[PDB]
């Protein structure tokens, strides 16, 4: 549950992402894959990537980063009223992709890391607080759908 002022912070931060969605999306996925190599194994189309240089050179990885952040941005712009947008993603990630909630924690922290890396000194403590709460809400509502489905 976020206040209006917290949502305003989230959507202000998101403007930084929308200025370069593919570059942010690329770095988020690279941070996930390099920090948690078991996550790469869930992607049949990226498992061939052995080095970070290959990851950086991959145009399909940048494309998928755009898909991921476009979906997340659409959810964030709903300011918590995201049941219709979140349900299909929860269902596909639990039932088709088999993504444990832990990996959603990993990608949430990766987003925070990338924001500080690309905007050092320009991602203030209030902005980090609000973005973290928004990603916690996203993860928590996914977790509720995972429990419904019995998925671990
Ligand atoms: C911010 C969190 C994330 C969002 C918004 C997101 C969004 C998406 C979207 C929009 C798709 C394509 C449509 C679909 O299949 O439902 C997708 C596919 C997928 N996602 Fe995610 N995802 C997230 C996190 C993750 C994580 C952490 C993993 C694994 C570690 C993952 C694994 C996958 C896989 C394996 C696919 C299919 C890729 C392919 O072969 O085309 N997702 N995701």
């Amino acid at each position: 549950g976020l206040s209006d002022g917290e949502w305003q912070q989230v959507l202000n931060v998101w403007g930084k992402v929308e200025a370069d969605i593919a570059g942010h999306g690329q770095e988020v996925l690279i941070r996930l894959f390099t920090g948690h190599p078991e996550t790469l194994e869930k992607f049949d189309k990226f498992k061939h990537l052995k080095t970070e240089a290959e990851m950086k050179a991959s145009e399909d990885l940048k494309k998928h980063g755009t898909v991921v952040l476009t979906a997340l941005g659409g959810i964030l712009k709903k300011k918590g009223h995201h049941e219709a947008e979140l349900k299909p993603l929860a269902q596909s990630h639990a039932t088709k992709h088999k993504i444990p909630i832990k990996y959603l924690e990993f990608i949430s922290d990766a987003i925070i890391h990338v924001l500080h890396s690309k905007h050092p000194g320009d991602f203030g403590a209030d902005a980090q607080g609000a973005m973290t709460k928004a990603l916690e809400l996203f993860r928590n509502d996914i977790a509720a759908k995972y429990k419904e489905l019995g998925f671990q």
